[PDB]
């Protein structure tokens, strides 16, 4: 990120702090939880809607001291009233704009928002799990403001969970009780809190919807796969990701030693001594060094992050992922709840700045062998069959004589989002009994209203609907502004939140009360479908054949002679 954008961001942070003061009312309120009373505050939005805000509700003990790298433990109850009128820290992470480490280990909190704490009817509860590659993100309202959802009669809950090595260290030695996935176990404990407490805020514990984008979509899917959460919620929405995406998990058990050595460890590679060192390290040091952990071999093999969700090496009481997610699909409780999945119309545009920094990446399109799924490729990627598979990828995405950056970004949309979604849909059809899955495609482009991800991708003046551009129409953020009622952006806010709320309520995303959706016939995907239909959200709402289908079929064709691996 440029120095000029860093300055603009600092200015926006200050202006946002004072806007939030002006949006705070003097009305506070007390609600009950199973652990004690909490005090929240009534806030306004720039549209003059209002909501009750409870931030910093603990769902677990702070994971500090001996609890570092462990599964979350239930919090200590309190007498009196806990102040929830301000946000807590985010999980330790490298700030996506400033490049400096920020946050705290004391980050296991959730926030609850509703326009009415004593409504006449129990409300759909929507639970948002943020993305950020399992290494960044937060539930702060400067990124995830509830201001648009609270226009309607729902309860919205935004959770945090541990990130990076603090959330995802994994050690093989059973005696140490660090099997992995602490950050997913945080999510489980938060969902249990929600089930047990949402009624105190006007919510219906029989009607909970979990949704998330990017790593939050992978997370939502994990929460639909694991036995730990069986029956805890009732609909799921996977926005640009799922648990079988290549980036969504990794076997990181050998990387703790590498991290320890980077942090000054002088001992041998055994889990006990490595853990002892990591338990004493400062958390900022571990998170800062994470970017150096992947080895030359792992970078060669396109491993994207050193620590993340993992297949746990031994079973524990709190185990989330006992097998690879593809195997978990076979028995997953969440296959039988209404599900909605979708992507944006130019996901891979997210890689714009990476391609500007490393333009030679376009040369990988000459043969495309490095994009062939690893389960199909020979180790050296020189076998004729592997070259043939790469040539199929190349034909799908290289549209002119010479490969371009846009061809590369189109390929990225497929390898990271569309193809895993196709594979998931097809696998899931073997392991469900008619429970509906609906597809959307977010295809609304504007730079009149933006979110901070555009800065991170250096996307000023860039046309196209990148990964994460839809979040602007779900959440207020500190770069947002009030839009006119008649504006295309305002209508998109109403449509996107409206569809999500309709789906959360009924398990069916269609409602004739959403403007522009009256003529929509939105059917769920059938196993017999050869071409997927989706609701495309542009300036209009239209059911269309997924435009990506032909390319999806070209990727699928690599498995014609390896169908057991598809």
């Amino acid at each position: 990120v440029s120095l000029m954008e860093k300055l603009k961001w600092k200015i926006k942070c200050i202006e946002n702090k004072f806007l939030n003061y002006r949006l705070t009312t003097n009305e506070t309120v007390v609600a009950e939880t199973e652990y004690g009373k909490v005090k929240g505050v009534k806030r306004l939005t720039v549209y003059d809607d209002s909501y009750y805000s409870f931030e910093g509700i603990p769902y677990a003990q702070p994971p500090v001291g001996e609890l570092r790298f462990k599964a979350p433990q239930r919090p200590t109850p309190w007498d009196g009233v806990r102040d929830c009128c301000n946000h807590k820290d985010k999980s330790v992470q490298v700030d996506f704009i400033t490049g400096k480490v920020c946050g705290s280990e004391d980050c296991l909190y959730l926030s609850v928002y509703t326009n009415n704490l004593n409504p006449e009817t129990k409300r759909p509860v929507l639970v948002y799990i943020h993305g950020g590659d399992f290494i960044i993100g937060e539930n702060h309202r400067d990124m995830y403001g509830p201001d648009y959802f609270i226009k309607k009669d729902v309860v919205l809950i935004n959770i945090q969970y541990r990130l990076g090595a603090l959330g995802f260290l994994s050690l093989n030695s059973e005696d140490l009780n660090v099997p992995g996935n602490a950050g997913l176990k945080d999510q489980v404990m938060a969902l249990r809190w929600i089930k047990n407490n949402c009624a105190n805020f006007g919510g219906n514990p029989d009607n909970i919807t979990v949704f998330g984008e990017s790593a939050g979509a992978a997370s939502t899917h994990y929460m639909m796969l694991t036995e730990q959460t069986r029956g805890l919620f009732h609909r799921g929405i996977l926005m640009s990701g799922n648990a079988i995406c290549p980036w969504a998990n990794t076997q990181c058990q050998h990387r703790a030693f590498t991290l320890a050595k980077l942090a000054g460890y002088k001992g041998e590679d055994n889990d006990k001594d490595v853990l002892e060192f990591l338990m004493k390290a400062k958390p900022q040091d571990l998170i800062k060094l994470e970017e150096k952990v992947l080895t030359l071999e792992e970078r060669t093999n396109k491993v994207m992050f050193p620590f993340g969700p993992t297949v746990e090496p031994y079973q524990t009481a709190d185990c989330v992922l006992p097998k690879h997610p593809r195997e978990m699909v076979k028995t997953a409780w969440g296959n039988s709840i209404p599900t909605m999945m979708g992507n944006t119309s130019y996901e891979g545009l997210f890689f714009t700045s990476i391609l500007k920094q490393m333009p030679m990446l376009v040369k990988e399109l000459e043969t495309c062998v490095n994009f062939v799924p690893s389960e199909l490729a020979d180790a050296e990627r020189t076998a004729p069959e592997t070259l043939e598979m790469g040539a199929k990828i190349k034909k799908a995405h290289v549209t002119g004589e010479t490969p371009t950056a846009d061809n590369f970004m189109d390929l990225c949309s497929h390898i990271y989002f569309w193809f895993p979604m196709h594979r998931l849909l097809q696998l899931r059809f073997y392991h469900t009994s008619g429970t509906p899955v609906y597809l959307y495609r977010f295809d609304f482009d504007s730079e009149d209203l933006i979110n901070p991800y555009r800065i991170m991708r250096s996307g000023r003046g860039v046309k196209g609907v990148s990964h994460a551009d839809e979040l602007t129409y779900f959440f207020w953020n500190q770069l947002a502004k009030r839009m006119p009622k008649e504006s295309r952006e305002y209508k998109t806010i109403e449509r996107m939140t409206g569809i999500w709320i309709q789906f959360a309520t009924t398990g069916n995303p269609y409602s004739n009360e959403i403007e522009g959706m009256e003529n929509v016939s939105w059917d769920p995907i059938k196993k017999s479908d050869e071409v997927y239909k989706c609701l495309n959200i542009s300036d209009e709402l239209k059911m269309i054949d997924v435009p990506e289908m032909d390319k999806i079929k070209q990727w699928e064709s690599m498995f014609e002679k390896h169908r057991d691996l598809f």
